[PDB]
């Protein structure tokens, strides 16, 4: 099967001058699907304003989606370089629906990250969606780590490393969860080999700014150069590096090239204002 799904967060990050939608989910669902999948988001919004507007939203970026209406404001980050997650909000708290059960049985590729598990209700249905899906057949589980502020335990984490086959982790938080497991004092790359091996991963991404971005595979490293493109935002970026990589994967492509193409992804990207701008068409024939 078929289906590809971004789970997770779908907010308002609502600036001074003005708001702007945010949530790696959609950021996901969107640039998959530019690489000709079809994707679905999977979140829940309240049944207010914001809600609606996000759907609209959604519906002008023809982005399908499973995204239920929930007795809960619609999420929301306030910014002020500071960001407020609002808490108890409808992405905290996703039902697992009869519906969304027969979504993961018919998934060929999930994304999912660790700020939609902080809350019990969006932690379980996230985890049961995962122990549906199959995975017997080269079914893609990507855990882009994304950790936020303090909204992350050791146990979310161990139980989604234990649930991917796909881990992508920056430098930082690579350092993070290496303290928290207890080989803070090693080598970058041990560390990433740990990791690669404990839990049986296809690969794990590991993406370090200006200094680059790591593939590993067993035995097998990939790396590439950050190219240095004249930013108008990053908001996207990462999210895109993802889908890109996903896409090229699920499409037979090696690591080495599913790398490059994530790259230059993401570096369009970061030359455009919005998260979700048409890809070129020179970077989508990559999949030809």
């Amino acid at each position: 099967n078929n289906i590809i799904v971004g789970m997770g967060e779908a907010l308002w990050d609502v600036l001074p001058e003005g708001k702007k939608i945010g949530g790696a989910p959609a950021n996901f669902a969107y640039h998959v699907s530019q690489f000709g999948f079809d994707s679905r988001v999977v979140s829940a919004v309240g049944n207010d304003e914001l809600g609606d507007e996000i759907m609209e939203v959604f519906k002008e970026k023809q982005l399908k989606n499973q995204i239920e209406r929930v007795d809960y404001p619609t999420g929301t980050v306030q910014v002020t370089p500071c960001y407020e997650i609002k808490e108890g909000v409808a992405w905290d708290n996703i039902p697992f629906t009869d519906e969304l059960k027969r979504l993961a049985l018919n998934t060929r590729a999930v994304c999912f990250g660790s700020l939609a598990q902080r809350n019990e209700v969006s932690r379980a249905t996230i985890n049961r969606f995962l122990d549906t899906m199959p995975d017997i057949d080269g079914q893609l589980k990507i855990f882009d780590i994304n950790l936020r502020q303090d909204f992350y335990t050791k146990e979310v984490l161990r139980e989604s490393f234990k649930r991917c086959n796909i881990l992508k982790i920056n430098d930082e938080e690579l350092v993070t969860i290496s303290r928290m497991f207890g080989y803070p004092g090693i080598d970058l790359q041990d560390k990433c080999w740990i990791l690669l091996a404990k839990y049986n991963l296809k690969m794990l991404i590991l993406t370090c700014g200006i200094n680059g971005s790591y593939v590993f595979t067993p035995g097998v490293v990939s790396f590439q150069e950050t190219p240095k493109v004249p930013v108008a935002d990053t908001v996207g970026a990462g999210d895109s590096f993802t889908a890109a990589f996903c896409a090229s994967i699920l499409n037979g492509k090696s690591v080495p090239e599913a790398h490059k193409l994530a790259v230059e992804v993401s570096a369009y990207v970061c030359t455009q204002s919005g998260a979700m701008p048409e890809l070129p068409v020179i970077l989508k024939d990559r999949l030809l």
